[PDB]
């Protein structure tokens, strides 16, 4: 099937101070996460770089392409401190 | 690829009386099929239960995981009676 | 898993007059790629017929199912001239 | 991705007895369950029309595409007399 | 789709030597790695307990199912002593 | 999921001729098509190369990653004459 290319990516990284959920609503696929909704970030990253529908596609140095969602969730759970995340925007 | 964890799910009853779309649109993915639309539903149990971004993981006793949606959208399309959904919200 | 139907289609056909992003966002999955975002198109196709949560499941002949994400988005991102899609709305 | 063949197809039918184990090792995948390998001498039908590496397809009525391997096999299991199936031979 | 059921489990267990090798080709699907051949003579608890066709389904306490395979062979590419897998035989 | 590896690919060349098959029956997964069989004496580069349960990744310059085995069956069907395959051999 050929025709075959990159997704551009652009990064993500926050400071997981406890007592903050990160806001993120996510939907599994096979490429990352997708994020369902995104009530107005608390960390610059998000709300000046993510809107409904980016697609996370790398936590914490983890690629999620593949990952079942049972694992790619625990990931986001278990945010810690330095978070980073790759993230793609696909619009065509 | 050790961290692995539940999806907590909660479950939304309702009695299926002739004439109402349930309202649902979805989207499917391997754990179930998300929802992507719910104009203010029919059913106390939709209504104060489910948001858009919900993924419904189990359709009157069949899972969900890993169903064709040809599948899943047929088990919607003949919901006739008591329909009962485990649902859970991705929001890490 | 004997029930299993259709998807009833429609379709969407439309001049890519260059200078203009079809608008529309994506989301993958296994019968096509999911409509995120579809900022008020600029086709009396897309802008009459298409709405956030419809998969289009074939662009200019290709059937999506299945494909990879990083070979649909190819697809889209090559589009020129005469754009012709089919899509599905899954409301049960 | 242009390429996109439809598989031939061969019907295989018998009448399983019991205490007469099929002898069919199989593998699921995306189009069916490959048999991963078989024991000669079971069924007539088996011994001359299938080989290790055949892809069944379909199985009394139920199409295997996309379905979860709990579900074919609970299919293949289930059955206690008629086995009607679709396949195909892979090899290109 | 109604009928799925729950797989039949065993247990092999084993001590991985320098210089001898599994003898395992694996082949990636939905519940885990599906052992392609193996060579017979490599560990006794192998030529006692597998076969070709059959599913590893764990590894060293990680559930196999869904996982990329660029992991699956990851875990059992680490294993440089003690191996304990969970199996199943697919032969319904 | 931590542990993921790239795995170690070869190459296999040839050249096609009628009347002579390929003679393998291939198995399609989400990295590629594994060899479920194959009949030795065919051609010199895969009797000297490849063995059962190695799986192809890449075939004639398209990656087999992902794809639909429609697709990836279709394009060794497409070939009559040069044949570059990427090949790894999953024996951990």
């Amino acid at each position: 099937g050929i025709p075959r290319n990159s997704l551009e990516k652009f990064n993500v990284d926050l400071m997981k101070k406890a007592g903050k959920e990160l806001g993120l609503s996510l939907s599994p696929n096979e490429i990352g996460c997708t994020i369902a909704d995104l009530i107005q970030g608390q960390y610059p990253e998000i709300d000046s770089k993510l809107q409904r529908g980016d697609i996370i596609t790398k936590f914490n140095g983890d690629a999620l392409e593949g990952l079942p969602f049972q694992v790619s969730y625990a990931l986001f759970k278990g945010a810690n401190g330095k978070v980073s995340m790759e993230v793609t925007r696909p619009k065509p």
